[PDB]
């Protein structure tokens, strides 16, 4: 088990380092989250702030959701994130990723009691 709030923190949250480490940041951090297991999650996004600070964007810009719903909340400041994008020669189980770093808003769907970031939307 794991409650959809710790599923974000896993997938999401790396506030251990400030930036993208190397060119091989999403590799290692992809498998070692375990987001390689069934198949390569094609892309996903890792956020270099504190958890407060990503769990305050739920009371920041409310925004559309991509799908649709109206429980998503962009960051009023800029945050360090690192975008990992599968490369096209990936094959599974060898999940191999593209590692980029920016700083851009993030956009992340909120949702319980705490109010508290559940998905990550997008970056902007
Ligand atoms: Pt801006
Ligand atoms: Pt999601």
């Amino acid at each position: 088990k794991e409650t959809a709030a710790a599923k974000f923190e896993r997938q999401h949250m790396d506030s251990s380092t400030s930036a993208a480490s190397s060119s091989n940041y999403c590799n290692q951090m992809m498998k070692s989250r375990n987001l390689t297991k069934d198949r390569c999650k094609p892309v996903n996004t890792f956020v270099h702030e504190s958890l407060a600070d990503v769990q305050a964007v739920c009371s920041q810009k409310n925004v559309a959701c991509k799908n649709g719903q109206t429980n998503c909340y962009q960051s009023y400041s800029t945050m360090s994130i690192t975008d990992c994008r599968e490369t096209g020669s990936s094959k599974y189980p060898n999940c191999a990723y593209k590692t980029t770093q920016a700083n851009k808003h993030i956009i992340v769907a909120c949702e319980g009691n705490p109010y508290v970031p559940v998905h990550f939307d997008a970056s902007v």
